[PDB]
């Protein structure tokens, strides 16, 4: 109906503006302080939700890189351009992602992500690793979201380079 009709499409256009902004920031390196002033203008002016925001920055950022690459989807190529942009604007992630639910707010969206881009999925451990030490995410958060209930999820969860990351984890938080 109208509600979720109109609601999805005010997402759509927030998330193009999202990505305006950080193709902006990305030539001019914009600082993050003023790239949080513009996500927040556009969150009011689309009628998006604060959890809305963190969920198209997380989509928005994980899907930058595949502007600048070829298909076949290659991993390496992937992770060698993601990295730097989790650098630059890890602050921007921190602006929002601020408490547990918020933690796996983004982890749902990386799964997604990861999910939707089967081919990159290789290099899902070391793109947690980038946000739990840019301190993006907590390790305890990851640990909990790597343990939950909900097919290809749980496919998911059976990746060895995951799994040996998820052991890792454990070392260094408790």
């Amino acid at each position: 109906g109208h509600h979720h009709h109109h609601h999805m499409d005010d997402i759509k256009v927030f998330q193009n503006e999202v990505l305006g902004t950080l193709q902006r920031g990305k030539e001019e390196n914009i600082s993050c302080d003023n790239l949080v002033l513009e996500i927040n203008s556009l969150k009011y002016a689309y009628n998006i939700s604060l959890k809305e925001v963190m969920q198209v920055l997380s989509h928005v950022v994980l899907e930058f890189p595949l502007q600048q690459m070829d298909s076949p989807l290659d991993s390496s190529r992937y992770c060698a351009l993601l990295l730097p942009l989790l650098k630059a604007w890890s602050p921007v992630f921190r602006n929002y992602i601020k408490r547990a639910a918020d933690h796996l707010e983004a982890l749902a969206a990386i799964e997604d992500f990861f999910l939707e881009h089967e081919a990159l999925g290789i290099s899902m451990a070391k793109v947690l690793m980038a946000f739990y030490q840019l301190e993006i995410l907590a390790g305890e958060t990851i640990l909990s979201w790597f343990s939950q209930r909900d097919d290809k999820g749980q496919q998911l969860r059976k990746n060895q380079q995951l799994q040996r990351f998820i052991q890792w984890l454990k070392e260094a938080e408790e």
